[PDB]
DNA sequence: GGTACGTGATCG
DNA sequence: CGATCACG
């Protein structure tokens, strides 16, 4: 008796807290409210007796004390051994961090646990609530704006000028400004426009509100402009504005009683790209192209009045294409979502270290084990130094014909076998261990660890779900079905990469050598039988291998990398597994993780080795692309190297255009806040100095002159640029810019920074 | 309702 | 050098 979970939260009465769980059933929207659950901790105390000095232990918060409610002695599982804790109830989860420090002081405590969880998330947990399961339809709208922006302004100061906004009916926008297009709406102002969306929003009742950054840009300025115009934003099911959470630096918007769904931070984890632009990312997975309507642009049609109808047409493909999207990402969010039990919302913003910790989290409640704290600043910071033992340093040159191999689904198997946990490295009076390879660490074979256990029923659920495939004559369920096994895969290939995240509760430093010293044995193996079969090994990594058969034809290596592959899988017991990723025209390797390759249809994918971001100026951006167009469509180091010493030269004599030597940063903070004055800030304060308004989120952009000093103290504001009076550091556009940019890629090709000038 | 991550440039 | 700051 049950529909589908799509958040959970909690509000307050009466200073008491009441769970809101929000569902959708049989098509309907329903809440359901719970006053009974109450937030707790644990305290491992020195003796029993104790309780009656730590259960007297007080807090304060809102003007009220703060009180332990009650006490449970309860009998748990830690470190794989049975252990006696005290769980300390509470009367409202704010009460937790007001008071969580008193009890850890207290000398009778030997440690607190359970306490960083939020309360909604707790809730789910304990209650063996799992968000996103059924077959419930979720309904769908895109939601996107467009702004009046001219260089370097506040954050907000120009209005909305246009919303956009689709769904299955089709995309629409809604403008201030007289446009003859079928689907733009015209209203009166800025005021009547948001006023509009905020109709469309309620009457549609969309349970996934699309965006694409939307965390950042859209729903931040709608709340800015909403605020100028004294206007509410009634977007949430209980009437509610969008909330700004502050993750990282960054932003999150949530809306009560749906799932804003941005894209951004998804289409960032799943694909790979230099430039995460949504004409990018759109040719990307639907292999068509998208056209750009510049920033510029947009204020001259707006100002002009003049070509307005191209920017309607923008605005209106950005919600048609994030719609599309959309669609296309939220069903494997969604299966992430119900696997480790947490909403789409969090989920599709989390890492995968996350998600095996929300994974762990449950798995720890269910199986009455209590979790590991996450560590302090102290300890985050010594992980972070920690050395690990076991691959080698890549083949230089261009090489043609790149198979490529992916290894990760080599590690869940080798953690089940070697039952590798950080409740079975080095147990006393041990009877059977397993030692890793080189390294030496024992894991006792004695119980099955608490992480093996977990993988292994993982591994076991997903060869169920893929008999189930095979068997089915349902195209529907095999869909389905499908992001299941595939949502098990990544969570599974993320536990070996879990081990040694500095953040992880389940951290274990020498678990991930173990797998590293028993998965090496195989990636030898590997590298043995691709090498006597005439392949040469360009890269290796505990991700995977780059291979190519020298001097050989394309279809050959490819014929033969595929055989291989079918060989090697044949050969390896059990769920051990070699995937062929793909196949490259070209590639070049500089370090671990740091490469450049080109496909068969002229894609080129990277890794760590891509400058495009808008604190690099435009002329080491173009350069950097030139070399490696020069490298991977031209197959030519020798032009390479000319376009960077031609550029250099250029730069000298004063020859490259001003526009293309800006850099932008963003300000962060009140200027006084800062600690270290770098360029940005220098002319911010400057600016500032002039009556200018400087606010967290103008960005700066600035140009370095000649002279003697650092940087900042050389550093001119754009629109204060004079191309007669200035004259620009042409040694730091050369030597911090434009060099720094290629050298990483030509030393792949034996050339050091020193021989990219004449 | 706890506030990301890895990484590289520049300051002090 | 360590610290501080920004990108996406
Ligand atoms: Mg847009
Ligand atoms: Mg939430």
């Amino acid at each position: 008796h049950a529909g589908m979970i799509i958040d959970a939260d909690y509000i307050t009465e009466d200073g008491k807290p009441i769970i809101r769980i929000f569902k959708k059933e049989k098509g309907e929207f329903k809440v359901e409210y719970d006053r009974t659950f109450r937030p707790y901790i644990y305290a491992l105390l020195k003796d029993d007796s104790a309780i009656d000095e730590v259960k007297k232990i007080t807090a304060e918060r809102h003007g009220k004390i703060v009180r332990i409610t009650e006490v449970e002695k309860v009998q748990k599982k830690f470190l794989g051994r049975p252990i006696e804790v005290w769980k300390l109830y509470l009367e409202h989860p704010q009460d937790v961090p007001a008071i969580r420090e008193k009890i850890r002081e207290h000398p009778a405590v030997v440690d607190i646990f359970e306490y960083d969880i939020p309360f909604a998330k707790r809730y789910l947990i304990d209650k063996g609530l799992t968000p996103m399961e059924g077959n419930e339809e979720l309904t769908f709208l895109a939601v996107d704006i467009e702004t009046l922006y001219h260089e370097g302004e506040e954050f907000g100061k120009g209005p909305i000028i246009m919303i956009s906004y689709a769904d299955e009916e089709g995309a629409k926008v809604i403008t201030w400004k007289s446009i003859d297009l079928p689907y733009v709406e015209v209203v009166s102002s800025e005021r009547e426009m948001i006023k509009r969306l905020v109709k469309v929003i309620r009457e549609k009742d969309p349970d996934v509100i699309i965006t694409y950054n939307g965390d950042n840009f859209a729903f931040p300025y709608l709340l800015k402009r909403a605020e100028k115009l004294g206007i509410k934003l009634p977007l949430g099911r209980d009437n509610s504005e969008p909330k700004m959470q502050r993750m990282g630096d960054s932003l999150a918007v949530e809306i009560k009683g749906r799932i804003h769904f941005d894209l951004f931070p998804v289409i960032r984890r799943t694909i790979n790209l230099p430039t995460y632009t949504l004409e990018a990312v759109y040719e990307a997975i639907f292999g068509k192209s998208k056209e750009k309507v510049y920033a510029h642009e947009i204020a001259e049609a707006w100002e002009t009045g003049k070509g307005l109808e191209r920017v309607a047409k923008y605005s209106m493909e950005d919600a048609k294409v994030t719609f599309e999207l959309g669609k296309e990402f939220f069903p494997m969010e969604a299966q992430l979502a119900r696997l480790v039990g947490q909403p789409v919302w969090d989920v599709s913003r989390s890492s995968t270290g996350n998600l095996v910790e929300w994974f762990l989290l449950r798995k720890a409640y269910e199986r009455n084990e209590l979790a590991p704290n996450k560590p302090d600043e102290r300890e985050y910071e010594r992980r972070l130094r920690e050395s690990y033992e076991g691959v080698k340093e890549p083949e230089k040159g261009l090489w043609e014909g790149i198979v490529s191999l992916d290894f990760r689904s080599l590690y869940p198997s080798i953690i089940i076998t070697h039952n590798v946990s950080p409740d079975t490295l080095n147990r006393e009076n041990c009877k059977e261990y397993d030692v890793a390879p080189q390294v030496g660490h024992r894991f006792c074979k004695d119980f099955p660890g608490f992480i093996p256990s977990l993988l292994g029923n993982l591994l076991e659920e997903r060869q169920k779900i893929k008999k189930r495939m095979k068997e089915s004559k349902d195209p529907v369920e095999k869909k389905l079905l499908d992001y299941r096994q595939r949502a098990i895969k990544i969570l599974a290939n993320s536990y070996y990469g879990y081990y040694g995240y500095a953040k992880a509760r389940w951290y274990c430093k020498e678990c991930a050598e173990s797998v590293t010293a028993w998965g090496r044995q195989y990636i030898d193996l590997v590298r043995r039988e691709l090498e006597s079969r005439g392949f040469k090994v360009l890269y290796i990594d505990t991700d995977g291998l780059y291979a190519t058969i020298p001097g050989a034809k394309h279809e050959e290596i490819k014929e033969k990398a595929l055989k291989f592959v079918e060989y090697i899988n044949s050969k390896l017991p059990g769920l051990l597994e070699l995937e062929y990723e793909g196949f490259y025209a070209r590639g070049f390797f500089v370090t671990k993780k740091k490469y450049a390759l080109i496909d068969e249809e002229g894609k080129i994918v990277t890794r760590g080795l891509e400058i495009v971001r808008r604190d690099w100026s435009e002329i080491a951006k173009e350069t950097q692309a030139k070399v490696l167009e020069a490298i991977l469509k031209h197959g030519n180091v020798d032009e390479a190297v000319k376009i960077v010493k031609e550029v250099t030269e250029k730069l000298s004599k004063y020859e490259i255009p001003p526009e293309k030597l800006v850099i932008y940063e963003q300000i962060t903070r009140p200027l006084s806040e800062y600690k270290a004055i770098g360029p940005h800030v220098a002319v911010a304060k400057r600016l500032a100095a002039k009556g200018v308004k400087v606010k967290p989120g103008m960005v700066i952009g600035y140009i370095v002159l000649r002279g003697d000093g650092p940087i900042s103290k050389r550093a001119i504001a754009i629109e204060e640029f004079d191309p007669k009076k200035h004259k620009y550091d042409a040694e730091y556009y050369i030597e911090n810019q434009v060099l720094p940019a290629v050298e990483r890629i030509l030393r792949a090709f034996g050339y050091r920074k020193e021989d990219l000038k004449y």
